[PDB]
Order: structure tokens, then C-alpha cells, then sequence
């Protein structure tokens, strides 16, 4: 489903509390001492440089998409508390795969036109099949199969 499903989650609290505890400390480890107080973390965002610690984003080198797409801020390089938590919630593959699809989709979808564009289409079957590997090789054959399923 579209942001319609997640829209209901964020507007709620599907996010656990324990995970938050870790963020308060575990993360404050990379944040200055004068910021160790979660009090300044609710307004302060996590610098991209430090975010490199979160493997969740490792999915794509230039997470620049996570900042702008996942978060709506001018910096576009500092995960803010706001969504940060909401991310862990929506990132819950509890329900069917549909939820997961939205997770990886929105993240991989930088344009967000309403479907998988050449941009996502690649990064997509790329991670699954494995760009430049055994599966599909260097070529446009990615259209033959993708078109065979559609
Ligand atoms: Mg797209």
C-alpha cells in the first residue's frame, strides 16, 4: 500500500519503547557530551556522518535519499527524531510483505512518482539478484524478465 498505511502507523505509536532507550544512549555515544541529554536530542538531529552507524541505511551508499525522501528537511543529511523513530515502527515486517515493500520502496524511491521507475527498478532487482554477478549480467535484459512477469 502507499503512504496510506504508514500514515496510520506514524499517526499512532507502532514503535516500541525499548528501541527508544537504546537510541537515548547507544546513539548518544556518537553525539557530543553536551548533547548526551535526550532533552537536546528531541530537537537536535543525528548528523549523517554519524548515521553511517545505522546498517538499515547501508542498503544504499548515498543514503542522501533517506534524508530527503524519508525526512522532509533543508539539511537532507541529518536524520531527525521525528521520523527516525517512525522508521523503526514502519520498518516492522510484522504484517504481510506489503509493509516491507513500502519500506524498501519509499527508501529506494527517490522520485516517488507512484511506481517503480528506471531508478528503483535497478537498485531493486539489483540487490536481490545482485548487480553484476551470476544472475543478470551487464545488459538491458532486465527488461525481458521484468516485462515477462508484468
Ligand atoms: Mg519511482
Amino acid at each position: 500500500l502507499s503512504k496510506e498505511l504508514l500514515a496510520e502507523y506514524q499517526d499512532l505509536t507502532f514503535l516500541t519503547k525499548q528501541e527508544i532507550l537504546l537510541a537515548h544512549r547507544r546513539f548518544c555515544e556518537l553525539l557530543p557530551q553536551e548533547q548526551r541529554s535526550v532533552e537536546s536530542s528531541l530537537r537536535a538531529q543525528v548528523p549523517f556522518e554519524q548515521i553511517l552507524s545505522l546498517p538499515e541505511l547501508k542498503a544504499n551508499p548515498f543514503k542522501e535519499r533517506i534524508c530527503r525522501v524519508f525526512s522532509t528537511s533543508p539539511a537532507k543529511d541529518s536524520l531527525s527524531f521525528e521520523d527516525f523513530l517512525d522508521l523503526l515502527s514502519v520498518f516492522s515486517d510484522t504484517a504481510t510483505p506489503d509493509i516491507k515493500s513500502h519500506y524498501a520502496f519509499r527508501i529506494f524511491d527517490f522520485d516517488d512518482d507512484g511506481t517503480l521507475n528506471r531508478e528503483d527498478l535497478s537498485r531493486l532487482v539489483n540487490c536481490l539478484t545482485g548487480e553484476g554477478e551470476d544472475t543478470r549480467l551487464s545488459a538491458s535484459e532486465m527488461k525481458q524478465l521484468i516485462d515477462n512477469i508484468l
